């Protein structure tokens, strides 16, 4: 099986191609953050919208969200979302999904196929929102480090986030809890 | 709240201090791998030992397993497990846990306290096993890159893993599925 190799190979898939970064980010670092953000968003949404989400399925979907990038590499969203490329790349992503875990024990292979092909629209939406939050957070950290090339990126992502918070109360709450002062300049909790 | 800052600050906590690495590893990369390994181990154990584990609680425990290292830094196990330091460092880790999420909404703060203070012995044990698997995997990748300084590390971790597989059938199955050929020299799944 290639499953464990793929989990570690995600460290070789860089994000933010075409942008200068003070800290290079790989898909594994990004995915760790997205799992944590997805969890927090889920807890806020459950309390706000009076429900219980299947957190096992959500966390697993966040965990493997970007696993197909071990084949596709990470195509930055200004490229991937071009009208010329949007639908072709989604078709490519589907071809990758269908071939990835080709050599597993069937109880395990079905569980992985279940995650990658999850048709739960709400779980898909939470992780998409988490992905946007994480990209915004990275842009905040780069600007904090002094990276002026990320100012316009932070502005674009922050504008979209602001528009999202008008339609999704759990995102507005997340923004109020964590994104108005991010990153923390003084790491008081270390001491 | 410091929660989101801490999630990203884990990228500044290096592992393997005192060892030459071809690839520097941080706690966020390691934690991503441990979440995935914990999931796989859980699925194997459920099928082998005829049970169902609360995977939400397991995945959350793996996700925040090392969060106190944002305060303690990552103390390598040959140091942390010295008889002089073993119990003091565990007491330190407990003091950190008690102070970490000091400024959260109570529904969220209780959920985080619930994770960090989880007294589920089986979940604790799965993640401890996942931690050992991940450390072994890292040592395999370093040796694969040509890092002779990791040969003795790989030998030590592999010896302990082998002894563990004699007592835990789900670990023996994991080893048979993934660890006999790791990492993959030819990344066929990319093509
Ligand atoms: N304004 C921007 N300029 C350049 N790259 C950007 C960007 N906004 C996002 N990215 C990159 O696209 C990735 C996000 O895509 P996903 O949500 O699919 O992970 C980001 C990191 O490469
Ligand atoms: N033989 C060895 N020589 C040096 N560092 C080692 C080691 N074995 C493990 N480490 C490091 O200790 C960490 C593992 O500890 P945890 O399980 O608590 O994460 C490893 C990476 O720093
Ligand atoms: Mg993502
Ligand atoms: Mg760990």
């Amino acid at each position: 099986s290639s499953l464990l190799d793929i989990i570690y190979q995600l460290r070789q898939v860089p994000r933010w191609d075409g942008s200068f970064q003070f800290e290079k980010e790989d898909v594994s670092q990004h995915s760790f953050s997205v799992i944590a953000i997805s969890h927090i968003l889920c807890e806020l949404k459950e309390t706000l919208e009076g429900k219980k989400i299947n957190k096992e399925k959500l966390l697993l979907y966040a965990l493997y969200h970007d696993v197909t990038e071990v084949v596709s590499t990470h195509i930055i969203s200004p490229v991937k979302k071009n009208s010329i490329l949007k639908d072709p790349f989604n078709a490519f992503r589907e071809q990758i999904k269908n071939s990835l875990f080709d050599n597993l024990p069937i109880t395990l292979s079905d569980t992985l196929s279940t995650i990658l092909n999850n048709n739960d629209l709400e779980i898909q939406e939470i992780v998409e929102h988490a992905d946007h939050v994480d990209a915004y957070c990275k842009s905040c950290i780069e600007v904090h480090r002094g990276n002026k090339d990320f100012i316009s990126i932070q502005r674009s992502l922050g504008d979209k986030l602001d528009n999202l918070t008008k339609e999704y109360p759990y995102l507005k709450e997340f923004q109020n809890l964590f994104l108005k002062d991010f990153p923390l300049e003084n790491k008081n909790y270390r001491y």
